[PDB]
């Protein structure tokens, strides 16, 4: 499953993860932490627009 940020256009990639926040390759979207926001903006993970999956 990919995200996106549907403000500054960033993107997740739930594949790739997001070690550098502490995400392992291969969680999900709502499996991530409450506390996770965007890496770039700081919208958090409710601020995440999916590209459809
Ligand atoms: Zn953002």
């Amino acid at each position: 499953a990919k995200w996106v940020c549907k403000i500054c256009g960033y993107i997740y990639d739930e594949d790739a993860g997001d070690p550098d926040n502490g995400i392992s390759p291969g969680t999900k979207f709502e499996e991530l932490p409450d506390d996770w926001v965007c890496p770039i903006c700081g919208a958090p993970k409710s601020e995440f627009e999916k590209l459809e999956d």
